[PDB]
């Protein structure tokens, strides 16, 4: 069933990346306390490893504060990530990937400290929110002594069983989101996602760019539907490129309209975001968020934009830079308010723990 | 797939009450603007009725800001409720039920204005959070001109398919929650829930007591495990009464231990909460909430306690008063921080609108 289903914890890679995105996610951003060094980090990651090892398979954690909430794992997964500040605290500043650093400033940025940065990431995904809540509590319980909570970001996708697996789901702007994306279990995916160069310990792992992007829905509603599709380069209902018919049709960036102007605008989102080389693409694995209203009924909603790639400098920044300097029409209705980066180590087997190659 | 499943909007009763509780809920508490009188309330409820009429069946609302999010309704339901202030503004004090008033003070209360009161309730329930978020957006769009958002309370239960329908689900304290409840499709349920006395307009309707109850999970983890079961009167895992073996075993309130003391404490939750007459019982239809963390790792979680009954004075207050005056052991780890009451009108058909019998 949806409840008894599990995702393996062990493997060459950490789960929660190639894993088809579950219905719910929480991104826990932690800062290290002063007394938390390499020794303490080792004890912590061993604690959290075994917690994930048990919980993801429906078994209570060690010293579980509520073991009856451990069953029904619902494809629970844990993904741990190390921020730039982690390495200095560990005395391993040399093994920090040179590419692992806070993203540079962009003109559209309205970043807030409460949604940015972080020394240690715990990404917990699950098809069930009760199972997720319990997993979060256990995580905090074992991380409490060594860290402070910098932020916690919750997001959702479709509930399990609403749409078939692999089918593209819509975001809170009504747009089909995830059409062009590296496919798990393919060569292009492995090259695009998993690290092969750089520091040894990170090989088999990846890097995460997590950006909290607010959807300016008040402005969005006042926009012209033709203008909305034009801004993206795809139709709302079908999800097809404006040059095409079906969702999976290849956009024609050389096509022009009756006026000789590009059908897909020069500053259309998918044009500026596109990279011709599949091996340089980023894995987008986003979650939607919707959190409360002002008295005048203005929404606080958007996207937890989670991008995974082997090299931030080669695979993310160039794209984000083109969106910014290219004057992406979508920037009129979206605003980055948070940004964090993490190095996600390789997976482990029954005889190890996440981050052993670094902290061991 | 389950996205296409719907619940009837039309009927003698509003949906979202007898309806088997969906995986997600938003309780939207609205305060009327100064100029919003009976005329304005009529226009508002006609707008909201039609929105629900279309959206619950997977059709876009009129002036829908994002029509592509209307399909796949996932058992979306709307339940509208009128607070005490609604009747004042509409000049229909004569039609206000005697019992429709803010609840009396209780010792355990730590109520906050930001979680209490409200003139107009829109209770939106759905098995899918994207569908839910869209429904909320449309509700606010048409309500903005007439009302201010007093509060929005988001809650969740198990995702669809995680547990078989009707099976008791656990709360964030790990406790099986919902064992003793009136059952739809029985005469006792109708007697307990649907109004058949008082002013004419409300017949076929019901009343809602909505209380935001914080869970003191800090103390809860520190609590003695045997004391936790003793506090409730049931075992954690099995859910059985301490006098029994299975969940649905009848609690024996006359039973004593070998020392001659009651097996179920005189101040046990279920003892103080129990009522002999099934027809006097309240319908409990709660949702769980989990909302963020302090720097030092303290959770902010609890229960959205939604109780439905034909008569607040006869079915809710007597129970709540016994829990308070009786010194319910569960009060050591639970704290009411919000309280609101609403009169829920009967259902409508085509050509009709919710609250028409009152406001029309
Ligand atoms: C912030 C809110 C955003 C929304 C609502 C959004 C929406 C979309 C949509 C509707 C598509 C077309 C369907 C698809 O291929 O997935 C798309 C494509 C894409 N987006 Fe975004 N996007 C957002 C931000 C970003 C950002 C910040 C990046 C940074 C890299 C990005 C990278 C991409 C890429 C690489 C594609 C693939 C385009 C292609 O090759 O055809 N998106 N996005
Ligand atoms: C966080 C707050 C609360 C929690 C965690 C909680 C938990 C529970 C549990 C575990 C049970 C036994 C299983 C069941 O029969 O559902 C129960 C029963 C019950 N509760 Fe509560 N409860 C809470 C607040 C309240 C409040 C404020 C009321 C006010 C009336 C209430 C009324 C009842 C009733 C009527 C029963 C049925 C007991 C019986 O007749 O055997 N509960 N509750």
């Amino acid at each position: 069933t949806t409840g008894t289903a599990t995702e393996p914890f062990h493997g060459p890679h950490q789960a929660g990346i190639a894993t088809p995105p579950q219905a719910h996610a929480v991104f826990l951003g932690l800062d290290l306390r002063k007394g938390t060094g390499r020794k303490e980090l080792g004890r912590l990651m061993r604690l959290l490893t075994d917690d994930a090892r048990r919980l993801t398979q429906g078994r209570p954690a060690l010293a579980d504060p509520e073991p009856d909430l451990a069953p029904l794992p619902s494809r629970l997964t844990f993904t741990f990530g190390f921020g730039p500040g982690l390495f200095k605290a560990a005395g391993l500043e040399k093994q920090r990937p040179e590419g692992l650093r806070p993203l540079p400033p962009f003109k559209v940025d309205r970043l807030e400290d409460r949604w940015s940065g972080g020394d240690l990431l715990v990404q917990i995904c699950c098809d069930d929110p009760i199972t997720l809540a319990h997993a979060l509590r256990m995580t905090v319980k074992d991380a409490r002594a060594f860290t402070r909570v910098r932020w916690v970001q919750r997001g959702f996708r479709r509930s399990p069983g609403v749409q078939s697996s692999g089918a593209t789901q819509r975001n809170l702007m009504g747009q089909l989101d995830g059409t062009v994306n590296p496919v798990p279990g393919t060569a292009d995916f492995d090259q695009a996602v998993w690290v092969q160069d750089g520091p040894e310990w990170l090989r088999g792992g990846t890097t995460l760019v997590l950006r909290r992007i607010r959807m300016e829905l008040e402005k969005w509603d006042e926009a012209d539907p033709a203008g909305k599709e034009f801004a993206v380069g795809r139709r709302l209902t079908s999800g097809a490129p404006l040059t095409g018919r079906h969702e999976h049709d290849e956009p024609d960036f050389d096509a022009v309209d009756s006026a000789g102007f590009p059908v897909i605008a020069e500053n259309a989102h998918i044009r500026l975001a596109h990279v011709d080389s599949p091996r340089l693409r980023m894995l987008r694995r986003p979650y939607n968020y919707d959190e409360g209203l002002t008295a005048d009924g203005r929404s606080d909603a958007g996207l937890l934009f989670a991008a995974y790639q082997a090299d931030i400098d080669r695979q993310f920044i160039p794209v984000q830079r083109r969106l910014d300097e290219g004057g992406d029409l979508l920037n009129l209705w979206t605003t980055p308010i948070g940004s964090a980066v993490f190095a996600i180590p390789p997976g482990c087997d029954e005889n190890g723990w996440i981050g052993q190659g670094l902290l061991g």
